[PDB]
C-alpha cells in the first residue's frame, strides 16, 4: 500500500493538518533499519512525502512554501525524529513480542499524525497505530 489521508482541523484561528499514514507493506530492516533506499531508513522518506502530500492537498500549491519552511526547522526535525524513535520502539518492544514476529517478517504499519504548519510540531497520535502482519500458512 503506502497511503495518506489528510484533512484540516481548526484550534482558535490555527488550522492543523490530521495525517492518517499506512507505511505500506514492508520489513524492519526496510522501514526503521539500513536495507532501505541508499543504506538509510525509508522511514524518513516516507515520512516527508507523507507530510508534503499532505500539506498541497490541504493549502493548494502554497503548501509547498510551508513545506520548505518547516522541512529544515528544528522542531519538524525533531519531532520527526521522536516519532521514529517511539515507533520503533513500539513495534520492537510491543508489536514483536505481542505477535511473535520474526526476523524477515513482513508488515505495514498505520498511524495518526497531526501537524502543526506554523511551528513544524509533529504529534503521534499513538492510539490509533496499528499492524497488519504476515502470518505463516500452516498457521
Amino acid at each position: 500500500r503506502g497511503e495518506v489521508r489528510s484533512e484540516l482541523i481548526t484550534k482558535g484561528e490555527k488550522k492543523l493538518v490530521l495525517i492518517r499514514w499506512n507505511t505500506g507493506k514492508t520489513s524492519a530492516g526496510r522501514l526503521f533499519g539500513r536495507y532501505g533506499p541508499g543504506g538509510r531508513p525509508e522511514f524518513f522518506k516516507l515520512l516527508f512525502g507523507a507530510v508534503a502530500g499532505s500539506l498541497r492537498e490541504q493549502f493548494g500549491p502554497d503548501g509547498e512554501n510551508i513545506f520548505n519552511r518547516i522541512r529544515d526547522s528544528e522542531k519538524f526535525r525533531e519531532t520527526s525524529r521522536e516519532l521514529f524513535d517511539g515507533l520503533k520502539k513500539w513495534f520492537f518492544e510491543e508489536a514483536v513480542p505481542r505477535y511473535n514476529l520474526e526476523r524477515g517478517d513482513i508488515f505495514m504499519i498505520s498511524t495518526e499524525l497531526v501537524l502543526d504548519p506554523d511551528t513544524g510540531e509533529l504529534l503521534w497520535n499513538r492510539d490509533k497505530t496499528q499492524l497488519i502482519y504476515w502470518i505463516r500458512s500452516d498457521r
